[PDB]
């Protein structure tokens, strides 16, 4: 175990709070508050304190994607769309820091207000799901200032972390990045997924990775397949855990 | 910058819980529960959750002592007497892990049940202080099993961590280590300090470090000076923060 391996291993345990094992909110299928190791390992609970909810398997996937991009010389930045308390983005910045990468940026995109209120412009599956109803229940609204504060606690708030506050339909089309090596999508809805695929995926480098955190949600999956069909994308969809999948852009 | 530096920096922030900033118990001179950065930085509060109470300055000192011993080839193990939830010993094991040191052990010595009830054999200053009164108030009693669990959460429970459960007057004289490079004393009382100086200090290598966590406590200081006078020890006492001091054995 090298210094780098030890740091990144600890960083994953810390952002997911395997260290102190905070209770989960009781919501959805989670019926008790107790920390359950298997649930945190696969990112299935709603941490009361942890900086990410994606779990160890999806953190490991993020590491694999970033390391592979670095190893293979895939150009570009890392973007996460849907960051909550920022833990996955903190981890991404940590990976770059561990390898002393100074020429890539972690872009942190969120409304910083939780899920949007549904209107008649929403896809019917998003309207039915109405994720907005869960904002308070899982402490989803997390301000930009809080996310910045969280980065600073790890010593990782610096000029290689850039923030894109706003709804993805507004921020993605003109987001100032030129190229992405990893595009990590974690907005849950058809709308958020389609917004980001439409406006950010064209900037994903060949050899880069597209991660769909919420593929288990029918609305999200619907967007993925509609987008891939439209663009003739046949790159293998690889399952990570019970929620997430990814593909590598050929 | 380097992987090692990043890992050890993160490990300090984690064991002291600068990451999630848990409340303090309201006790002693601490009059409110809120996390205060300055108090955790100098190890002056009573963390509700964090694995160590010693704070960042004393964690930095422990790192300095261990790194200096390794750098200078000072032979021996690391012993902490008075470990609470184990965070300072977890950090010590992490330092050895970071440098891939396989030939030194971290010894973890505690009653694993908090301060002892005062008896007629106790030093009058210890009787007056009666540290036993605080056990439950600051959650001091922490079992061996809990401490082992805590090490495991960092991936640092292995055969280079050895436990010495019991009162120091019982465990120290025949503790199986031969040599120490760092002796970290954090038992607060005249009795605990004198027990450990008497029975462990003779095994501290020349060039090794003796850390007195609780030098601000009159009873502890009394023991330190009595011991040093008895043995003709004049090695400079160097202040770390508002509580701790150390010297290097010449
Ligand atoms: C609490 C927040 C959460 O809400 C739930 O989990 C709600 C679960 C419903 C209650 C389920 O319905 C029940 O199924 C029973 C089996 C039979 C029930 N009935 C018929 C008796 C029926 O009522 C769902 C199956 C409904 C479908 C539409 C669905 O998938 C909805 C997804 C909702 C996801 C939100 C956001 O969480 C995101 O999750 C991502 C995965 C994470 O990565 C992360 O990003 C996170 O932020
Ligand atoms: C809560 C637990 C704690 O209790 C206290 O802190 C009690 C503080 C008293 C209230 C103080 O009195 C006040 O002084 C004011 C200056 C004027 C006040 N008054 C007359 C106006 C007077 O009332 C003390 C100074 C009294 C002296 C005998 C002393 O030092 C006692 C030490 C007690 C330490 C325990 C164990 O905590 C350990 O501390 C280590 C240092 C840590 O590293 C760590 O190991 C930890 O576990
Ligand atoms: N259309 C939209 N535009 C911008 N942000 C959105 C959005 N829909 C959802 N979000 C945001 O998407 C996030 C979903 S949760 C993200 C989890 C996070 N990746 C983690 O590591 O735990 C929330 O922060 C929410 O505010
Ligand atoms: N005589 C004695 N023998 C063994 N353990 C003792 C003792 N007197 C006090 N202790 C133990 O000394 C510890 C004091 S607190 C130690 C704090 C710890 N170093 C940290 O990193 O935060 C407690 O765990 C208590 O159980
Ligand atoms: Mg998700
Ligand atoms: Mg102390």
């Amino acid at each position: 175990s090298t210094g780098v391996e030890l740091y990144l291993d600890l960083l994953k345990r810390t952002v997911s709070n395997f260290i102190y094992q905070d209770a989960t909110h009781v919501a959805g299928l989670i019926t008790q508050a107790a920390f359950v190791e298997e649930a945190r390992e696969s990112g299935e609970d709603y941490p009361t304190v942890a900086h990410t909810a994606i779990g160890m398997k999806r953190l490991n996937n993020l590491q694999h994607c970033v390391e592979s991009a670095l190893r293979d010389g895939v150009p570009g930045d890392v973007l996460e769309t849907g960051v909550w308390r920022g833990g996955a983005c903190i981890f991404a910045r940590g990976i770059l820091k561990a390898y002393d990468v100074r020429d890539r940026t972690v872009w942190v995109a969120d409304s910083f207000q939780g899920f949007p209120k549904i209107t008649d412009d929403d896809h019917p599956m998003d309207a039915e799901m109405n994720l907005h109803q869960y904002n308070a229940a899982v402490d989803l609204p997390t301000s930009l200032a809080t996310v910045q504060r969280n980065f600073s606690r790890y010593g990782l708030l610096d000029d290689q972390v850039r923030f894109l506050p706003g709804w993805f339909k507004d921020t993605m089309p003109t987001a100032p990045f030129e190229r992405l090596a990893v595009l990590r999508m974690d907005g849950d809805s058809y709308g958020a997924t389609m917004d980001v695929l439409t406006h950010a995926y064209p900037r994903l480098s060949p050899g880069g990775f597209a991660i769909i955190d919420d593929y288990c949600i029918p609305a999200c999956r619907e967007a993925v397949h509609e987008y891939r069909d439209r663009h003739g994308i046949s790159d293998e969809i690889v399952e990570i855990d019970r929620q997430g999948v990814y593909w590598r852009r050929s």
